[PDB]
């Protein structure tokens, strides 16, 4: 595999969005994803509608501002034969009655796997796949006022995950320092977090923050 990847440089991702004040982290996960793999299908990057989801998928399990599951966006999807685009169906931070519109669907899948609970087959199918989405264990001041470098939080836990992003790639620093290793993971916290609103999270450090605990990507 090759020593870094960053899908940003093939065209599979959009740029960083801001879930504002609503707790719908799993939506932003999902259709990061979903842009990717739509990417990978038909070479054209179109943004697609984190409300939608929102508003929709409560009969899949999700909880509109409250939280979801990214497995349970991709079957809504499924289920519903389509999702809107961002420009047609645009973010309001607030869930509200479902107002998805057939005419305006510009995505669609047809399931979702689940990788294995293993950091080797994360990496194997962020090499091969696109954008990854992934469940972390972001319930820690740390992450909230991660800045930059690699974040790395002795007090992360690999079951407690609490917050859903995307890993767009993987890569290291350079360093005789034992442990040099991050995933590039995509925030939906806008620019203002982060580095550019991405984190370089520890990689290969006994599946840190739980990146490689749940997983997932969309089929197309
Ligand atoms: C995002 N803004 C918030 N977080 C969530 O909605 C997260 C996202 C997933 S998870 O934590 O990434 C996850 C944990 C374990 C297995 C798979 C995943 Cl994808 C779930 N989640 C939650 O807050 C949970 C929910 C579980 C089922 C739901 Cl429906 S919501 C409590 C774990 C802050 C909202
Ligand atoms: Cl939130």
């Amino acid at each position: 595999a090759p020593r870094s990847v960053d899908w940003r440089e093939k065209g599979y991702v959009t740029p960083v969005k801001n879930q504002g004040q609503c707790g719908s982290c799993w939506a932003f996960s999902a259709t990061g994803a979903l842009e990717g793999q739509m990417f990978r299908k038909t070479g054209r990057l179109i943004s697609l509608s984190e409300q939608n989801l929102v508003d929709c998928s409560g009969p899949q399990g999700n909880e509109g501002c409250n939280g979801g599951l990214m497995d349970y966006a991709f079957q809504y999807v499924q289920d519903n034969g389509g999702l809107d685009s961002e420009e047609s169906y645009p973010y309001e931070a607030t869930e509200e009655s479902c107002k998805y519109n057939p005419k305006y669907s510009v995505a669609n899948d047809t399931g979702f796997v689940d990788i294995p609970k293993q950091e080797k087959a994360l990496m194997k199918a962020v090499a091969t796949v696109g954008p990854i989405s992934v469940a972390i264990d972001a319930g820690h001041e740390s992450f909230l006022f991660y800045k930059e470098g690699i974040y790395f939080e002795p007090d992360c836990s690999s079951e407690d995950m609490d917050h859903g992003v995307l890993v767009v790639g993987y890569g290291f620093e350079s360093t005789e320092s034992d442990n040099n290793k991050y995933w590039l993971v995509k925030n939906s916290w806008g620019e203002e977090w982060g580095m550019g609103g991405y984190v370089k999270m520890a990689k290969d450090r006994r599946n840190h923050c739980g990146i490689a605990s749940a997983a997932s990507y969309p089929t197309v």
